[PDB]
């Protein structure tokens, strides 16, 4: 909800510093980044400040949990400010911490045009305002030294807007907006929700049911379909079918209320597809030797599903076929795995041809209509839950 709040479109900037709170937290291998999703979507907001005249924009963000401790070693954003460079074609200047003097004096009167990107916030027990304890006098100082970073603060950081962290509801600044990319993710799950096109297909897939419960409920009051997938899905085989899943995830205490969401899909008219087929494994390995199974054969004994198979794609292919709009979340196999990802591309294939025939289709976690990138935040908006890094915005 952004009617109410102010946003970077009418953000005067013209010779002021931005601090700008950005999603950075990025997956990584080795130091190398492998999904830079996450920081072209702020290019947007960086660049519009930059066109109209901002003396600098501070780009601050966290990286993975290093829970208070600074682990620059290990949880660094340096590999960003480098991407980033790239991709605005600017100079980034990558400060080695994100408060403290030598970090104010760097963003104080930067040159005009200057672009800065902190180190990670979570280095600092103060920015979750708990570490692996704080004082309210330390969170204080931690806030009032990100305040003295910019003029205006700015929010882009939709993928941790679900935290009420000091980055995201502690800044003390006259003006705080939404950027251009909090705007555009939330206008697109709003549009989704409340006014969905029809059909409306979830997919949805992960590892267990008993974290699901409320996303599934709360979908199932809206949607026309829902795939259930990914190893979730053998939670709920075993208790409908009794099917015989050999080493596969099974949630014990999910297993307990998958009655309870058949019934709410049934008085809702929502059509449940659940995999019929697996790729199986003989461990938890890339490297696992391979097999198949069905609901009817069952998984042999020491063997687990690792992915769907080719009649799953089918049927999962089928309702994608009859959607008019999309929206999934998590994965329906283990796809960094390439014996266990065809089930996952296969479906993405199905997706994208919807997308070329008119259907909305939203991805989180341009060949679709929206990825997100929001996870968690995403599937908080998708369990009807408040987010703390819009709710601290400045009103109009």
């Amino acid at each position: 909800s952004l009617s109410n709040k102010l946003t970077l479109d009418k953000l005067d900037v013209k010779g002021k510093r931005v601090v700008m709170r950005v999603d950075f937290n990025v997956p990584m291998k080795n130091n190398q980044i492998t999904n830079n999703q996450r920081i072209k979507a702020a290019v947007p907001s960086i660049k519009f400040c930059l066109d109209n005249g901002a003396k600098s924009v501070v780009l601050m963000s966290h990286l993975g949990r290093p829970d208070g401790v600074p682990m620059p070693d290990k949880y660094s954003l340096e590999p960003v400010a480098v991407e980033l460079k790239s991709l605005l074609g600017k100079d980034v200047l990558f400060l080695k911490d994100c408060v403290g003097p030598e970090v104010e004096k760097a963003c104080a009167n930067p040159a005009a045009g200057s672009v800065i990107l902190l180190e990670n916030l979570r280095f600092h027990v103060e920015e979750e305002g708990k570490g692996k304890k704080a004082e309210p006098a330390k969170i204080e100082a931690f806030r009032a030294s990100l305040s003295k970073l910019g003029d205006v603060y700015v929010n882009d950081a939709f993928g941790t807007a679900h935290r009420a962290h000091s980055s995201m509801v502690g800044v003390n600044l006259p003006q705080k907006a939404g950027g251009f990319l909090m705007k555009k993710e939330l206008n697109y799950f709003a549009k989704a929700l409340e006014s969905p096109e029809r059909p409306f297909l979830a997919i949805l897939g992960g590892a267990k049911v008993a974290d699901k419960i409320q996303l599934i409920n709360n979908m199932l009051d809206k949607v026309n379909e829902m795939i259930i997938g990914g190893g979730m899905a053998f939670t709920f085989l075993k208790v409908l079918n009794n099917m015989e899943i050999g080493t596969s995830l099974f949630d014990e205490e999910g297993a307990k209320i998958v009655k309870d969401l058949m019934s709410k899909a049934e008085k809702n008219g929502v059509k449940i597809t659940l995999p019929v087929d697996f790729v199986t494994a003989d461990k938890f390995d890339e490297n696992a030797k391979t097999g198949q199974a069905t609901v009817a054969s069952g998984i042999p004994a020491g063997w687990m599903g690792l992915d769907c198979g080719p009649e799953s794609s089918k049927k999962y292919a089928e309702a994608v076929t009859r959607a008019k709009q999309i929206v999934w979340n998590g994965p329906v196999g283990v796809f960094e795995w390439e014996a266990f990802a065809r089930g996952t591309k296969a479906l993405m294939d199905e997706v994208v041809k919807a997308t070329s025939r008119g259907c909305i289709t939203i991805i989180g976690g341009d060949k679709v209509s929206h990825v997100s990138t929001g996870g968690g935040a995403s599937l908080e908006l998708l369990e009807g839950k408040v987010l703390p890094g819009v709710d601290a915005l400045s009103n109009i």
